[PDB]
């Protein structure tokens, strides 16, 4: 059977090619995760179809209804066979789906417009002039919501009650907000996305401070799926043969505009 | 039953306590992995005994005989229930044992005596005045042995044939060799150990260049062991609550001597 791959439009993991309308199937997309999928499938010996997650989300469990949305949801409810995306390995997710060893490392980080008077999370927490928020429905939000650390609980306390909302529906929305707010908004997002955007025109944002945590993205499959074994091994192999580092440079730094 | 934990004397993961000559059982030891074991066993609800691996090795397979030595062999042959140590996740190991998600990140790196005229692996490869080597029966050696990369292959070709041997039986041997070779020996070892030593008297070594690869340590169990599941989830939990970051700072930078 052809493996259904759920993924998500997020630069530079997966992007529409500048001419997709004249192309079909997997050929419409490009990016780090597009390249990885081809490699995973070749080594694991399967055919596959990339499909963009319907609700444009990563995956969260609705408190009350207990329904999972996003890519996680499509794996849990049987819509997809595998997720190849910047999907963060987390405990609540590991409880309902299987993750391979990480194919890329990241930490929550701070994006500012250049010249913004901010060096750290502690800095953000001690003031109110500069607003700050995170993506919706993602691991970054949950990090803050669940945190017992001082600086982080205070930040959550501010963020949850800020109005207008400091949360964004997409990474692009967050970046645009930083860019348009003249230094009055900072965005909390994963280091990988932060570093990509830092290398893109108009070159007006930067990552500041150390990361808030340390984790990674994993390739995910439905709990107990037979795919898991092969896919995990393929990730280790590709990692050892230098493919992942090659892809990272290809899509982040080789392209560099700044 | 009491879990038999296999581990290895390797600073600052597992070290004999000072007062040492007065304690019994697990109490004899201190370090990152010592603290990690306690936490894991707490959250998984088991009692355990720390045992120092008999042959003092991480684990590799004898080509010719195909028998695994080191901590890997102790799991494969049934002498131990779990390994908690700076044990690198690799493809050939994953094929015979199970690893949790990584609990710490590292990459292969270069340690020099301060002032040694070397800035990179390329630098090492381009010259002969300064000898260099790696640990025996570990993942770093295998890295070079199996490397297709131009720079590293040339380094391996030199290393496998050098005389006197440039390989060492333990990290401590490698480090003493850098320190007493007046800059004529560079040691290839994992960034984690390199950074620890760099902050310890006599403060005469340093890490130079960037990491050659990106990987991680995992807690290992015999393949298909039931313990594996609980252990993995315990690592995730510990990661998310910040204990892992707590432990790292305790054993690396809070110690700082330089
Ligand atoms: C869902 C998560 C899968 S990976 C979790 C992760 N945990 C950590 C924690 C720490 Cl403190 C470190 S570090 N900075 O001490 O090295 C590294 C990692 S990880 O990236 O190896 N995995
Ligand atoms: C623990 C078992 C297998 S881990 C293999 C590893 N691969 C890489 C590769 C890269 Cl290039 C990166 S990075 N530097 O681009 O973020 C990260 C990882 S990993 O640590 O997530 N896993
Ligand atoms: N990688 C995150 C989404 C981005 C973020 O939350 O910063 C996730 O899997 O939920
Ligand atoms: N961490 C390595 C040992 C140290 C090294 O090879 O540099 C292993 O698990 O084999
Ligand atoms: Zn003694
Ligand atoms: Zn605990
Ligand atoms: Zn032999």
């Amino acid at each position: 059977k052809t493996v259904v791959v759920t993924t998500i439009l997020e630069s530079p993991y997966v992007m529409m090619k500048k001419n997709h309308e004249m192309l079909e199937g997997n050929e419409r997309y490009e990016g780090y995760c597009v390249d990885l999928a081809a490699e995973i499938a070749k080594h694991c010996g399967f055919k596959y179809k990339l499909t963009i997650v319907g609700d444009g989300k990563y995956g969260a469990r609705d408190a009350d209804t207990k329904i999972w949305n996003g890519m996680v949801g499509e794996l849990v409810y049987g819509k997809a066979d595998i997720a190849i995306a910047p999907l963060t390995i987390t405990l609540v997710r590991e409880e309902v789906i299987d993750f391979s060893k990480p194919f890329m490392s990241l930490g929550i980080s701070i994006m500012i417009k250049k010249g913004t008077p901010i060096e750290s999370a502690e800095d953000l927490s001690k003031q109110t002039e500069i607003a700050y928020g995170t993506l919706d429905s993602g691991s970054t939000k949950e990090f803050f919501r669940r945190s017992k650390i001082a600086v982080f609980d205070k930040m959550w306390t501010y963020m949850r009650s800020a109005e207008p909302s400091v949360f964004v529906r997409t990474t692009a929305e967050g970046v645009a907000r930083v860019r348009k707010s003249k230094g009055k908004y900072a965005y909390l997002l994963e280091s990988t996305m932060n570093e990509y955007i830092e290398q893109r025109k108009p070159c007006d944002t930067m990552k500041v401070g150390g990361n808030l945590d340390s984790k990674g993205y994993g390739i995910a499959t439905p709990k107990g799926s037979s795919l898991g074994n092969a896919v995990n091994l393929a990730v280790l192999k590709l990692s050892e043969q230098g493919l992942l580092d090659k892809l990272k440079n290809k899509w982040w730094y080789d392209k560099g505009e700044c």
